[PDB]
């Protein structure tokens, strides 16, 4: 009829294999024949478009240029039929929805997907179904292994602030969506708001498996997550990662240096790049702050999330794979990253970078290394003297979390200043001398330590930091290991008191230039709360224990010629 | 609940030039009611502003039509662009065209925020009977008073330079085919937005090579006219508001740049029409309720769904004629700081207010936070005076308050980093035993003198916590040549004593047991306001090396009783 015009239809119903119906809205352009189509799957109400779109694209431009778009409510929420349970229904429900679209008289045979966070995980669940008409995807800030992110981790400890925050949010949604109110609704709303104003206080109640409010409204919180600490049968059935090597579907991938999903986002790129056309973009953002401005650190206006440039890139990508235009991606790079320290964008040909040198930095020093005014050092040469550092860990007084990859508890300040915790006795410090030449670090990061303990189970932690001329000490990346899971996440065994073990710690990834006049620094301890839950030091079932039945431990770090403890850094020199 | 969308339909004005609009229309039997929005930032880009307003697609699903328009000389519209001057006439011609169409039932209204709120008052004065109601958020009806100058008569320099840079960047990106100099200009614009205070430091201030080329209005209208003269009068609307009788839904924020003038519009229209008011604790770019050294709670976050429900009921009463649509809705609703809770009221100002003077005093000099200045409800018994030296080359820096572009996301800031300077005087009460509530408009009355023929004076109110934090509340300024009038200024003489008044806008706070009440007095606040030269010449045309220093004084006692006036509530 007329180029650039369109129309909208509400509440169209779509049948699943068991008889349940799900509701959708349709945005269709004026046209003289069938067109290409794009799909989104959402658990936060399909009507409320303004709440998520500012974190994605200006997608009405796609419709004005001739694409149709479909938005859906997931099973058991808002306008859809059925009952709601996280993750377990999403693979089959996507298969049945894609089949329905291909049956309509307005579809030309070509389909794709886009979206962020939970709207990103649903895209990988669709890709393994085996439907021929799906041509390309674009998942932002997401994961394909739900144990590794966001509920547990590669070290085998529970992410307690993430679980309690998300659950209270879904609960508040169910109360507000009802027409006819229940008698208990008014009091429940008051208690839910008290959790969100103080997440750390709510995580402090023992035993942890006792949740009168949250357990009543959503049984899944206890029946699946808290009751299953090993990476066993229940978790492996909802994992997609092992099947990714057999596919051949193109994917446009996005991430952030201070985002909770960052480790697992990068792993998906490495797994698909050999078999199809993949692309990557990485900025300095956290999950709830995309501005580029923080309390003690500013990156500049070029670091603010660039919504118009992202809209242009997505459209070129679909024109190639859905419309078959062979020259649509001309002059577009393979990898694009924001390099901190110098604070500017830069283009590359692969990830990991092709000219990388993995280099050990050794722990040493005369005298004890306790606090920031002790005597710990870092060097590229092996230490000459044999020594050991010692401290006491008490579960009733843990080290508090400050910045990093937090989601709901104070999650708007990623590059935080560390000075408020520097003078604790259970925090060991090691650093280099003041630098005269610049040093670049870009890639994956980890550590190898020699340790011992007075109990049959405990935890160990490590963290990388940048020290400014004016005194500021800014955080970069971190990780943890729980001792019973030192060799395997599937079949755990306890340790022997007083014996020495060699262990590895996964610290995710970063990109930063350390300038002349700065120092490189490392922090080592046994806790980080409420980012991770606290170890009891007994060897029993942690989530079922009272505070008064836990105990303290004496822990040690060994260093020298026969025990060479170190951190491994990815150096770039051009 | 179904609808359709038509884009780029062209509408002719009285001189022949045409403006572009988009149409959002529902599936219906016959004619429907209509709503209009006028925007200078591209009508296609709806996601950029909507999160600060309403979920307006709910109106369309319920049977309303919506129209959005590009202003003269920008994006898809014809003609030439210059701020403010064409908006009164273009709105009159647009309203007439809508009423002529077959799909309109004869009832029309408006909504929007900031510049999209200023255009609503410009439409109201035209006298078109078909316009039934309006809803302006974070706005003003006297453009000298906010946001370009103020009630004290100093220039708001960070606001002008910030906004001009933003518009200029838009004109370059909107082009079809580029010019050779475009890339070099783009670099210079970014450097201004990364350091606003550096760009304001250049002398003479009137010399702007880049900004004066891209938009001549910056120099020709704003900088060259510091008196409130004939050129300003022709774009002011305030005096015409009293006799209109049009219903209005008005929103504002305690740390927003427009706050003083938003509240004055409510007082002007409340006697002969159905007016309403809502006030939260926000600044122009931060609506979250979270700040660096102060948190207000999750109930303080801008409540978008409750705001959508209130707007819909307001239009149902005045455009559809439903008598009882606003049953149980209050007239006034405010967020009270300190106790941190929402509360309903019957009027603004509040019916039971008591205006109470707090006097300046103390033994010894009052310089610095470790000096001897006091505040009390009793008059001081001894005659004294405090003294300090003000140098234009080293002024007091702005921290929090009502800033717009230079560090504008930390309204309630900790004051500890600046209050040990030799040119800042401090006065406070003892530790309190019982709570005290202050809610309303605020001002001060002082006796002053100087060794120069012209200068400035400033004042600011503060809350002191038991742990040490010193949190800012509200502030103001006065430029001595304008002490009696903004229209016809005169100079002073060295040595003589004058009695003057300072306008400190408004607030709402409860001081709890264990806290103190405090005031700061000085002669500068930069770059929130520009710097006085102390010569009596044409300030904006002078070089830095041509300016000079001054010796200023504050007098206090039984003969000269300086004080601050606080609005006390006791129930």
């Amino acid at each position: 009829m007329v180029d650039g015009n369109y129309s909208v239809a509400s509440n169209v119903m779509v049948p699943m294999r068991d008889g349940v119906r799900l509701a959708v809205d349709l945005y269709r352009p004026d046209a003289d024949g069938p067109v290409p189509v794009l799909l989104v799957r959402n658990p936060y109400d399909k009507f409320d478009v303004f709440a998520w779109s500012t974190q994605s694209t200006n997608w009405l431009e796609f419709v004005r240029d001739g694409y149709a778009v479909v938005i859906q409510d997931t099973r058991g929420l808002f306008a859809s039929e059925g009952e709601f349970v996280p993750h377990v229904d999403d693979e089959a429900d996507a298969e049945d929805t894609l089949s329905w679209i291909l049956e309509q008289a307005w579809c030309d045979g070509n389909v794709g997907m886009f979206g962020v966070s939970y709207l990103g995980v649903t895209q990988w669940q669709a890709a393994v179904s085996g439907v021929g008409g799906l041509k390309a995807i674009a998942p932002s800030m997401a994961s394909a292994d739900l144990y590794r992110a966001p509920w547990y981790g590669p070290g085998g400890a529970l992410s307690v602030e993430a679980l309690l925050g998300w659950s209270a949010l879904i609960g508040t949604g169910l109360i507000t969506s009802r027409s006819d109110a229940r008698p208990e609704d008014a009091a429940d709303f008051v208690q839910l708001a008290a959790i969100l104003n103080d997440v750390a206080g709510a995580a402090s109640v023992t035993p942890l498996a006792e949740q009168p409010l949250l357990g009543r409204l959503i049984p899944w919180v206890i029946d699946q997550v808290v009751d299953h600490p090993d990476n066993d049968e229940s978790w492996q059935s909802i994992s997609l990662f092992e099947r990714l090597g057999g596919l051949a579907t193109p994917a446009l991938i996005t991430a952030g240096w201070y985002d909770g999903f960052v480790g697992e986002s990068l792993r998906t790129f490495v797994a698909v790049k050999d078999n199809a056309d993949a692309r990557l973009v990485v900025g300095p953002w956290s999950h709830s702050n995309l501005t580029g401005r923080n309390a003690d650190r500013k990156f500049g206006i070029a670091a603010t999330y660039p919504i118009q440039e992202a809209t242009t890139m997505h459209k070129a990508f679909f024109d190639r794979h859905l419309r078959g235009e062979t020259d649509a991606l001309a002059g577009v790079p393979k990898v694009r990253l924001f390099v901190m320290g110098i604070d500017e964008w830069r283009d590359e040909t692969d990830w990991p970078l092709p000219d990388t040198a993995y280099t050990p930095f050794y722990l040493g020093g005369s005298g004890a290394a306790n606090t920031s005014t002790g005597g710990g050092t870092l060097s590229t040469s092996i230490s000459g003297t044999e020594s050991a550092d010692t401290y006491l860990y008490d579960p009733a007084d843990p080290v508090p979390s400050l910045g990093g990859t937090l989601l709901f508890h104070n999650g708007d300040n990623g590059p935080a200043d560390q000075r408020p915790i520097h003078d604790r006795d259970d925090v060991l410090c090691y650093s280099t001398e003041v630098l005269t030449d610049p040093v670049e670090v870009t890639g994956t990061v980890s550590a190898r330590l020699f340790v011992s303990s007075s109990a049959v189970d405990t935890d160990f932690t490590a963290k990388l930091v940048d020290v400014f001329p004016d005194g500021r000490a800014i955080a970069l990346c971190d990780g943890i290991v729980r001792m019973r899971y030192r060799e395997t996440l599937v079949n755990p065994t306890l340790i022997e008191a007083g014996e020495i073990y060699e262990v590895a710690i996964d610290m995710l990834a970063t990109s930063n230039v350390f300038l002349p006049g700065h120092r490189i620094m490392v922090q080592v301890s046994s806790s980080n709360f409420p980012k991770y839950d606290r170890n009891s030091n007994t060897g029993g079932v942690i989530a079922r224990e009272q505070l008064e039945e836990m105990c303290t431990a004496v822990n040690r770090i060994h260093r020298g010629p026969e025990h060479p403890s170190h951190i491994v850094l990815p150096i770039i020199k051009r």
